[PDB]
């Protein structure tokens, strides 16, 4: 789309608000609205400005001014307000130069597509992600001096099967989720597939292509939707906004969402599984009929390049504290650096797609849904691209569940990391890959390995946890 | 405008009453209304009556009577009251010599205007203001012989993270804001975007031309929804006429607004901003490629003005006790006297705009909405005269973050004041910029420090504060 | 009195355990205990050690070891232990050198009074206090984001007249003393005759000369107990002492006692007048049946210095926030500089003693409790001793009610400070006085400004008042 | 071993006194986010034929060779030694900077932001000794005790030199200061996989024994380290629900 399609849709929906969206470096979409009548060409010539110093990860407060230029591809009537709004995400660029900024994730995502086709291997990376997330009722939280707590609550949790009544005061009628048994039972034991319409049609009305909605594995209201793959901008774009369209829908029918990796202790996390594949002259390049799992030399090396630069790299794909507590075994998630075909206990998986070289490509299941998916998806082709270019041996694929190993067979299968400080460690002792072709810069990289540190690492570390009092309260 | 056009307006609009409104000393709107049928060319010629010993810093009991004439500019419709109402400004009058009143805000402002234009300095200056505000749910406090307190509450405050039900008993759903957090995620942790689409559209239809609304930093549903700038008179009207918007949308929506500057203790504050420049027969002023931040002389010596006047200018800018806890560090708010460009850690910074000398402007940030905006309005105007026609040259811009200097570098540049009993006392000893012209007058001068020692400051001081029982009970 | 007779009086009394104590900087005595087997000779000759890093005014924490050496003149039984114990203070030492420590408050007094007689002025200074306290029932107070309170109650408070019933549930049976209507009424009005006995026992056995006690005159269980003067640190020694009989025996008996200076708004404060005279060779030097109150040459003059040294001298006698509520006229404390007989709104009254030589004295009446005696009364000798020495005349004594004067006649009379921050910047200003003979070190007098500074002015200043609540919501 | 003995009914008599009294008393290391955390800080010296080996007139802080050698066998030993001295996970919450508890691995006298701080103590020889300020009470006595016994004999056999004393806030130095002096371990799996790894000091004489090292290597991995992994922090829902 160009500048005038946006002008002939604000026209013709009658817009009156325009929403102004872009992305900060941790992951969360920031907006601010404009009324239809300051919507114009100057919007797209001069661009608008913003206070960079209260965004996460941008400017420092003394040079605090930042600009904003608009993405017309973009555009897309909001769903949720009674004034008719169009939101519209915007690149972040320098106020003096005019140049894009080196710590806009939207601006990695650009500089990740042009290094692709630079390199000659492929001219698109295809990203279909699978983001699922919990419809809860209520969370509360807190931390003083004397004490912290976290409770979320949702009516089909299997905690509540001996609720006398539920929260409003209504009759306990059963059909509560058991633990790592929401995927799939049909009503009224799936609490929730009224408002997963709802959230269907929402993505419908906003342009998204859709695949699929179901409960997901867990109690108390997990869920997955589905929709259309695509090239790595366009689907961090559809990424952010489905978020927004998921967390909104719940928020306008009584409930919250939330895509944190792991509310629960002993049911399944949520993961943002991420289906890859490199393209060029509109071929595919993952398939070879001979090859394991129908996997050609590209699609093994890039592979090669997701499993040993996991160290590092996971820094973006799992990028919380409570990410690490996804990454244990029995909920089909990872918990060591292998690939397989048909194996949700495995790191890569390769789904069963048969023998259409159209289809055939890897799932990426270490990452989640915690940041940022600009980064997140930059970050996995570049890893992808190391890989093809050293042309990166993965280990041979172990074709077993990989939470029974027996300890011996286990112990020579390098682990996932066990927690985010050594994530971040690592990223900052080898990040090469990243800088390759000036995608991620070292600003960048320093700024997150910062941010983490300061804002999220420590802030866990020196507070006392509800479990050590149970270990030792008495010692 | 002419009293012909209002009579049309109010035809046209089938008025059932006519709100008669005038501002008081300290900066609140006085009203009284009138039916249709008496609003008539009597109104214009003659004028209506009120009590100005009721209204602050006005008349004595024995000199009461006082008298007001309409400002044809004025008339917008009232949004909010379901008898359809005509809302018109007036100017106060003596009711014996029907000379303009030295105490009346609005005759200020007039003056204001019309010594510029004697100066032959310039014939218009442009006054774009951001005044922020706090959208909360409730506020309650007191003061009694043993025990004072006040609260204020938000559904999205912070220090209801913990909390079982909301106030309605309706479950936590979360996504509050953090503190400084607010600036500003998309919904749902902006919960107040559809309230604030219907101020923005509530103003839009009350005649302001609209430029942008957000969340603002401070948790707890800080916002600051921007207008286009005017002229002094125009734009201390819109300022008024916004307040009363702003406060009136959110009361009808079951909400409670405060545009106090400092509410939040450990959050930022609430500002009043004003973007100002002067222009001359339809050219810019402020514009000089070669200077600083692309600055004129004449910008640079109206900044001189600003920052030298600033511990006397205060007691107009920032005219409240409540004024001098926003002036902390870490809130971007001013602590000290510097300009800087793109800073918003000081007092004056210029916006980055580029090369069009149409834009080129200075932010004055100490200010806040505590006080009456036609006199703060008038009191910089006249402080950055002052600087002008005295060639007052600032002290060097600093680029720094100036939250962050060491003590021993943060004293060797001037601070801003501690206190409004300060900033009184040097208003007391220093006036004589603001007498220029006969704009500011030494009954109105006197009339205010009067006021705020009798009223504010000396009431605040010989109440115990709660902090002192925590510092000093077991003594 | 030796070490002898400190193991005589413990072994005489059965005494369990030994109660070393000390004061901190800003005034708090500090203890810990001892069993009696570990009280010997060691203790007299080499001393004991604590964490000088944990006192407020002491060290840093890499030169945190310091010496405790003992006061046997300071040992007495303590009134409230179960397990009989023995008090004692103790002077602090370079745990290094052994040379008494420049912030040791009893140092401070103990170089006072060693200076007064290296002057030859005079060879002992008499403080007689008076410690006036409030005995309430209860007190809770807190400082949030959002929210601060604080609130005091007690059975006898006149705000409770319209209580349906006392805390307890049992029925309001009137006789509740009125704001100002405390001094003094016989029971059933005065509810705190008993209690007051038990501290007038309490005392008496803990080795005080007793003199009076009644209610005072503010509502909720205002109390005064008067003991015999002594000389200046034995004085400072008796007032830590007194205050802590005093809270303990409240304590005991259900209640609990401030000694703050205002903590009830609209009724009287609490001060420690502080009555002083020079003695020598055992003659009194305050007479001369020929001056005005029968004051000698040397009286005046130290009431010339008083006076004189007023402004930073309050920052000793004064030294919190809470105490410029106090001094505020309509509450028998002072508002402005002047001595005058008989006159209880004076700044030093001279009280009516007759012709008796031994008996005249003046009442320095503007210090109050929420501070340090032994470096309050050091502080007053200084100044008197600075008037004595450069005859410094104290403006004419004004016989009037001093609350009450035509506006003229009271601005050509010197105000009390205001504030204590501009009592601190006095001090740092000007303390020539004090550093005398090396009385009070630079050290002490740096860290002293520093802490009030940094733990008392500043965090009042930028905690929001619940007044500019009442003043301000609504701007 | 009397000390040890003397450690465990301290803690008894301690937990009942309060207990009949209607309290409840707990010895662990920081129950308490943002004030003080609980050591068990342990003043060490060597003796023999009833004569004291620490004091030195002429040394640092008035120290011995002997003692100099101890505390350099504690601070070198110290990433593995802390397996016994700071046991548990909650140990770790206490070891941060601000509560007078150590955060780096330097000796000093008068020195109560330090590891190793050596009592003001005059010139009697027999008053001389050092503090060892690391350890708190969330373990076993006897084991540590021990520990840090075979930890400072290692020191004196080799001949260990502490890196010089640093007088000065340990938690107030300047960044390429402090970055130049090593810090207290961060969490329990670290001491406990420096302990796996280097345990040889310790079995000595056979004082400690493998199959003891290896029982309390998998008892706190499998009872405490991994159970508080697994769970998620309060703290992480303030930071991550709305992700
Ligand atoms: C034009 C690009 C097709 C990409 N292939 C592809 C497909 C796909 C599936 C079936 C297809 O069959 C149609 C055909 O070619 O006959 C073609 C493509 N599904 C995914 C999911 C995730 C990702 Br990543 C790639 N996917
Ligand atoms: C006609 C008066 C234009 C004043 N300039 C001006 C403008 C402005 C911004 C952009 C402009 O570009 C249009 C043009 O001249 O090409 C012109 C003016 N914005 C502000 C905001 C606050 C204040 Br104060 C002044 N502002
Ligand atoms: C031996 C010293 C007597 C000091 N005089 C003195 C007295 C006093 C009062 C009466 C006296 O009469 C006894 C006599 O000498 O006949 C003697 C002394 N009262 C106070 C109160 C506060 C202060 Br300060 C001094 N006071
Ligand atoms: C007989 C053994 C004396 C040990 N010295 C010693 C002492 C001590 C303190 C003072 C002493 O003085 C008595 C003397 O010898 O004159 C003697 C010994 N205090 C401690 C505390 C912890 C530790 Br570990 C050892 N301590
Ligand atoms: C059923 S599951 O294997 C569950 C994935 C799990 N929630 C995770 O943490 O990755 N997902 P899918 O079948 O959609 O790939
Ligand atoms: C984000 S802020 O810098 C915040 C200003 C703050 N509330 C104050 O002036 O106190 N304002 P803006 O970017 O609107 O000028
Ligand atoms: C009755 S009063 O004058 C009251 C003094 C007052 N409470 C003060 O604040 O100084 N005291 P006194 O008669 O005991 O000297
Ligand atoms: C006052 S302190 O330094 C406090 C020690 C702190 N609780 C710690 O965690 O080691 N203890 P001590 O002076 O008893 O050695
Ligand atoms: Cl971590
Ligand atoms: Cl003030
Ligand atoms: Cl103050
Ligand atoms: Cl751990
Ligand atoms: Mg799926
Ligand atoms: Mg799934
Ligand atoms: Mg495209
Ligand atoms: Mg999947
Ligand atoms: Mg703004
Ligand atoms: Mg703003
Ligand atoms: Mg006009
Ligand atoms: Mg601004
Ligand atoms: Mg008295
Ligand atoms: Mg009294
Ligand atoms: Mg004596
Ligand atoms: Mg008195
Ligand atoms: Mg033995
Ligand atoms: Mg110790």
């Amino acid at each position: 789309k160009t500048p005038d399609d946006v002008f002939k849709l604000a026209k013709d929906e009658k817009v009156e608000y325009v929403d102004v969206r872009f992305c900060d470096l941790p992951g969360i979409m920031q907006h601010f609205t404009i009324p239809a009548s300051a919507f114009d060409k100057s919007v797209f010539d001069d661009g608008l400005a913003f206070d960079g110093s209260s965004i996460r990860g941008f400017q420092s407060i003394h040079e605090s001014d930042m600009l904003l230029l608009p993405d017309p591809e973009t555009a897309r009537i909001d769903p949720f307000r009674a004034a008719k709004t169009l939101n519209i995400n915007f690149f972040v660029h320098d106020p003096f130069t005019l140049e894009p900024y080196s710590r806009d994730p939207r601006n990695i995502a650009r500089k990740a597509e042009n290094y692709l086709i630079s390199t000659g291997i492929a001219d698109t990376a295809y990203f279909g992600a699978e983001a699922e997330f919990y419809i809860f009722d209520s969370v509360s939280f807190d931390s003083r001096a004397n004490g912290s707590f976290y409770e979320v609550d949702a009516i089909s949790g299997w905690w509540n099967t001996g609720a006398a009544t539920e929260a409003d005061g209504s009759p306990n009628r059963g059909y509560k989720v058991r633990h790592k048994g929401g995927y799939f039972p049909v009503a009224p034991n799936d609490q929730y597939v009224d408002l997963r319409d709802k959230m269907l049609t929402n993505l419908i009305n906003s342009g998204f292509i859709l695949e699929k909605g179901h409960h997901e594995v867990g109690s108390g209201g997990q869920a997955e939707i589905n929709y259309q793959f695509n090239s790595l901008l366009h689907a961090a774009d559809d990424m952010q906004l489905y978020k927004y369209i998921i967390k909104n829908t719940a928020w306008q029918n009584g409930k919250t969402v939330t895509f944190m990796p792991k509310p629960l202790f002993g049911d399944n996390g949520s993961g943002m599984h991420c289906h890859q594949s490199l393209w060029k002259d509109g071929a595919p390049l993952m398939y070879d009929e001979t090859g394991y799992a129908g996997l050609s030399d590209t699609a093994r090396h890039y592979i090669g390049g997701l499993l040993h630069h996991a160290p590092s790299l996971l820094a973006f794909t799992n990028p919380t504290v409570n990410s690490y507590k996804r990454l244990v075994p029995g909920y089909e998630a990872p918990i060591n650096l292998v690939y397989s075909q048909r194996n949700r206990s495995a790191c890569v998986r390769i789904p069963i797609t048969g023998s259409n070289p159209k289809a055939k490509r890897l799932e990426f299941r270490s990452p989640d849904s915690s940041g940022n998916p600009y980064l997140a998806f930059s970050a996995m082709l570049m890893a992808g691209l190391d890989g093809i270019k050293n042309k990166i041996e993965p280990q041979a694929p172990v074709d077993k569940d990989l939470y029974e190993l027996p300890p011996e067979e286990a112990a020579s299968i390098p682990q996932t990391p066990t927690q985010l400080s050594d994530v971040i460690d690592r990223l900052e002792a080898d990040h090469e890959y990243l800088t390759e072709g000036g995608v991620f810069t070292n600003d960048l990289i320093e700024t997150w390995i910062s941010f983490k540190r300061e804002n999220e690492i420590e802030p866990v570390n020196i507070r006392p946890h509800p479990y050590e009092f149970a270990l030792y309260y008495d010692v």
